[PDB]
């Protein structure tokens, strides 16, 4: 394993497995707006929220 | 059943998908966003337009 590195332009989508999609919705400066679709049972978090959740579990 | 989420990430910032996948913004050039995905060997990662072609 290692990290996979690709370009996605505004409007383009990457898929993690068969059931999760991650779409680039927009870019302003160093900011990317991102849309995620996923199964209800699959949690999606900003890292900072994910790590707080992990410390509480 | 599904849920949807819209968020903002700056270059260097990361979102987690479940417990075993992360997607990180590595760079921005115009409308192009460079992204890094870490995921288990057993979890395929596709560009959707390529995956849609494979499906035919």
């Amino acid at each position: 394993h290692h990290m996979l590195i690709l370009t996605r332009r505004v409007g383009e989508t990457l898929m993690v497995g068969d059931d999760v999609t991650v779409t680039v919705l927009g870019v302003k400066g160093n900011q990317v707006r991102i849309g995620v679709n996923a199964p209800k049972e699959v949690a999606v978090h900003r890292e900072e929220i994910y790590q707080r959740i992990q410390k509480e579990k």
